[PDB]
């Protein structure tokens, strides 16, 4: 129950924080299947930062859950596809970490809407 202009300008601003997050912007683009030929195998639903800006601006963002969700997406299919001891592995990991605190405090942002 609140406007929609000001809760998408909050879930740019929050993709932004977490795209800040991601330093060697793994995440920035989808991976590329050409390079990683065997990804879809076990990965249902690819994920990574410019399908949520294409999605945010769709508006088929509506809710907090709905953004989160796809964020959670691009860390689980990091943790699912790259052995524990890669560097992607160990990013997923810190994103998570350091993505869930811009989670918090955006979403008490929604909240105060
Ligand atoms: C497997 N993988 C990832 O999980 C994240 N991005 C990426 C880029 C280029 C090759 C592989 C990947």
């Amino acid at each position: 129950e609140m406007q929609l202009t000001p809760f998408l300008i909050l879930l740019r601003k929050t993709l932004e924080q977490l795209q800040e997050k991601d330093t060697g912007n793994i995440f920035s683009e989808p991976v590329p299947l050409s390079e990683v030929p065997d990804y879809l195998d076990h990965i249902k639903k690819p994920m990574d930062f410019f399908t949520m800006k294409q999605n945010l601006e769709a508006y088929r963002y509506l809710n907090f859950d709905d953004f989160e969700e796809d964020f959670n997406l691009i860390v689980s299919n990091c943790l699912k596809y790259n052995a524990k001891d890669t560097i992607f592995y160990r990013a997923a990991v810190r994103l998570r970490e350091q993505g869930g605190a811009v989670l918090r405090q955006a979403r008490r942002q929604a909240e105060k809407m």
